[PDB]
């Protein structure tokens, strides 16, 4: 995809994850994220970019390209200054407004909408899998029992409704500034709590309209859960009317 002369490795922050610059002929020099790196492991490394390369959305990490003809093998994705959403929020506990947090969630749900629409089931949707930039824009990456829907744990049923459950856990993660879902419960304690109608309590200062949307995402019956298009509509109706976020 990309000629090695267009790539320039600056710093480090399967293999190693690096920072760098990308200047293609007849294009501006842009700051990028470059991942570097066994026959089976080389097939697994490049397969992520094969799935990723099929997507073109503002809330899905953009693949600038791949370098295969030279050593080492490189995955050149767009740069995300603020890294993973879970750690980013943990470092900024109580720093953003409710509107700013709902904006992040609307971004995640929109990228998830696009993926679902493309017949794709993520199966690993969580805040540690969401990347953030200087614009506070949230993008789905990585192409997890306490994020997995019950039906998917019980009879391995994975759909975009099981991704909606995962999205509900991300919603809770965002509103709690990246804390651990179910805190110090074991993976088995979570499974049994979830099967016996237990649902994560609303985080402190969390609006009623936001907690109810998480509850809909966590409906025992997957067909009763909202679709990603409905989630985006719900969060847009909240940004449009910020009074609906006043009641706790």
């Amino acid at each position: 995809e990309i000629d090695i002369s267009c790539v320039k490795i600056e710093q480090v922050i399967f293999g190693e994850v690096c920072s760098g610059h990308l200047k293609l002929p007849g294009k501006r020099e842009i700051f990028v994220a470059i991942k570097t790196l066994t026959e089976k492991q080389r097939r697994d490394f490049l397969s992520e970019a094969s799935i990723m390369g099929q997507f073109d959305h503002p809330n899905v990490i953009h693949l600038e390209g791949v370098v295969t003809k030279s050593t080492p093998v490189m995955i050149i994705t767009e740069f995300m200054e603020n890294g993973s959403l879970d750690s980013f929020l943990r470092q900024n506990d109580g720093q953003f407004t409710v509107i700013q947090l709902v904006g992040m969630l609307r971004g995640i749900a929109a990228g998830m909408k696009y993926l679902a629409d493309m017949n794709y089931v993520h199966r690993d949707l969580a805040a540690r899998n969401i990347l953030v930039n200087s614009n506070l824009v949230c993008k789905v990456s990585d192409f997890p029992i306490r994020w997995t829907a019950p039906e998917a744990i019980q009879y391995r049923k994975f759909t975009s409704a099981s991704d909606v459950w995962s999205y509900g856990i991300v919603m809770w993660e965002v509103m709690s500034y990246g804390e651990r879902p179910y805190w110090d419960m074991t993976n088995q304690d979570v499974i049994n709590a979830i099967e016996q109608d237990y649902r994560l309590p609303p985080p402190m200062d969390c609006p009623s309209a936001l907690h109810q949307l998480m509850l809909d995402c966590w409906q025992k019956d997957r067909n009763h859960r909202p679709k990603f298009g409905q989630i985006v509509n719900t969060l847009d109706k909240m940004i449009r009317n910020p009074n609906s976020l006043k009641a706790m």
